[PDB]
């Protein structure tokens, strides 16, 4: 039931039990409290969504046994309680989109998506860098200084690291830089990188690099050339140290032309 006109409150009876639903749709109402009591109600339930409304407060421990995919975009949250999912050992894809965010509660250690895009950051907290098992992370458009490097993240397993609109200066990849041999997305577009690391080389696998909009990067390094398995790495908006862009230079032949610079280059 997810574009009704659901008024302020949703309670739901406190002595009904429905042990079968699974997904519990509540997108695009006028909600502005989460429900009242899921955990009496639904014990059984793995997706809680309830983005589009107009939830405010900072919400309820939320003691659901069973969550996989929280979704609480496009609301007005401020701040969750600091034991907001203390009680849910089995969230994968909480989703927290366009809120009025800045810290973040203990997350639980088998989050595996996280987006937090929109939002109002300061600082990646501390609570995201100890996730043991984290796979993918979307913070666009907050207003953060400075991405940890790879020495402070504790999962091997990155895939996409989502980090356009930012305000980033360095990309600090002197440390270790193995850790992220995993990483298929580092998007760092819009931002004020200055520079982009030789060791950005270390980052095999990456699929898909976005650095454009920088208006101040100037060169890519001829490290770049090891990255065989990008095939899209937009230049839009930035001047480097060559003239692409004729009919060709389709991001695959960039990092083959930065590849033999690496050979010997005069």
């Amino acid at each position: 039931v997810s574009r009704n006109d659901i008024g302020p409150s949703v309670v739901l009876d406190p002595t009904v039990k429905c042990p079968t639903l699974k997904q519990f749709n509540l997108s695009y109402n006028q909600l502005s409290f989460v429900p009242e009591n899921l955990t009496d109600v639904v014990e059984k339930l793995e997706q809680l969504i309830l983005e589009g409304n107009k939830i405010s407060g900072i919400c309820s421990p939320l003691r659901l046994k069973e969550l996989k995919i929280l979704n609480l975009s496009k609301n007005h949250i401020s701040s969750l309680s600091e034991n907001f999912l203390e009680a849910c050992p089995k969230v994968e894809s909480f989703s927290a989109r366009m809120n009025f965010l800045a810290a973040m509660p203990f997350l639980p250690p088998s989050m595996t998506i996280l987006k937090l895009s929109q939002n109002k950051f300061s600082c990646i907290p501390e609570a995201i860098l100890n996730l043991p098992h984290l796979r993918s992370l979307d913070m666009s458009s907050n207003d953060i200084q400075y991405l940890p490097g790879p020495a402070h993240w504790k999962s091997l397993n990155l895939r996409e690291l989502l980090f356009s609109h930012n305000q980033i200066s360095i990309l600090d990849l002197s440390e270790k830089a193995y850790l992220w041999s995993r990483v298929e997305k580092l998007h760092l577009s819009h931002n004020k990188l200055k520079e982009i690391p030789p060791e950005i080389g270390c980052l095999e696998n990456l699929t898909s690099l976005d650095v454009s909009y920088n208006l101040e990067l100037r060169s890519f390094p001829n490290e770049m050339g090891k990255l065989s398995k990008i095939w899209d790495l937009p230049l839009d908006e930035l001047h480097l140290n060559f003239d692409f862009k004729h009919i060709g230079c389709k991001a695959k032949d960039i990092i083959r032309f930065l590849q033999q610079r690496l050979k010997k280059a005069v």
